[PDB]
């Protein structure tokens, strides 16, 4: 069975928890509770293969960023994260990627751009700018809602199939 | 901070994902998703300390049960959950327990014996079964429902307890 390691990176509060959650639970956390780090294991079939999918929920609490460099060795495919109604979360994805970039020696890194919270009326960040930094990446994008489940599975299996073509 | 690894053990059904997602998120899970593992770092304050609780959430499906060797290697404490309307659930305890004295090599390993479910009226274990069981294992027992949240603080609490009591 092949497996992905997947990690969700991203500012403190763009919704990678809940992201996660609903992937794997099918439910919405209103709340916010900050994250050490939490693990899922979670078989899925993406283009009729049957994936392991092993994802790691990370913090995004910028005190917890010692703990990085060991998620960022093993894992084989980020999410990268932001809101898109926090300008400051958007302007953090340069660093996630540039850290991602340096701890794996390579620009050839499995990785998607996520818009979370697509859900909200009050948008800050244009979805011309968040796909512009992506093809500067070279990297997907995809605007999803954590609420109402839009594009969530899309941006997981976007992922795997961006792991799938760098093996 | 003192760290716990605590690890929820027991057959498949009994209510260990349910249980520790109400601990965490306080909502209780009505759908049935099987476990393969799954696991969450908390910040909790337990007797006026900090505790860093390491919860790892395994498998019931006996599919899984090589998995088993690791998770006990590392484990501190055990939570041995069985549904208090599923007679298989509590004979398996034995089993649980056995293979966790094997790996440990130890007789005085951290454990509770919980009983889930405590909810529902359709009860097959006798709450003197289980307690004579407990009181020949030298172990804590607690009845717990993951849907109204009875005693799941005391069966989490109670066996950081343990680990610290055995300390
Ligand atoms: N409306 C809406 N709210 C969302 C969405 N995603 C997350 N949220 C909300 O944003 C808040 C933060 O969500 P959370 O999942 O905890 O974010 P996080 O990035 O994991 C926080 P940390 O980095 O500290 O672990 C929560 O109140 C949550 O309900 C979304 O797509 N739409
Ligand atoms: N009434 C009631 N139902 C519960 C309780 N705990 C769990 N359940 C129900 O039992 C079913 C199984 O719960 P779940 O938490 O997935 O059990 P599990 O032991 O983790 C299953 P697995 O070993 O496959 O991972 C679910 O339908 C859940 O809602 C409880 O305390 N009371
Ligand atoms: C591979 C590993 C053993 C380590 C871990 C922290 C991790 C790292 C990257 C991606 C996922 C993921 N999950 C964990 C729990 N499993
Ligand atoms: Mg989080
Ligand atoms: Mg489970």
């Amino acid at each position: 069975m092949t497996e992905y390691k997947l990690v969700v990176v991203g500012a403190d509060g763009v919704g990678k928890s809940a992201l996660t959650i609903q992937l794997i639970q099918n439910h919405f956390v209103d709340e916010y509770d900050p994250t050490i780090e939490d693990s899922y294991r979670k078989q899925v079939v993406i283009d009729g293969e049957t994936c392991l999918l092993d994802i790691l929920d990370t913090a995004g609490q910028e005190e917890y960023s010692a703990m990085r460099d060991q998620y960022m060795r093993t894992g084989e495919g980020f999410l990268c994260v932001f809101a898109i109604n926090n300008t400051k979360s958007f302007e953090d994805i340069h660093h996630y990627r540039e850290q991602i970039k340096r701890v794996k020696d390579s620009e050839d890194v499995p990785m998607v751009l996520v818009g979370n919270k697509c859900d909200l009326p009050s948008r800050t960040v244009d979805t011309k700018q968040a796909q512009d930094l992506a093809r500067s990446y070279g990297i997907p994008f995809i605007e999803t809602s954590a609420k109402t489940r839009q594009g969530v599975d899309d941006a997981f299996y976007t992922l795997v199939r961006e792991i799938r073509k760098h093996k």
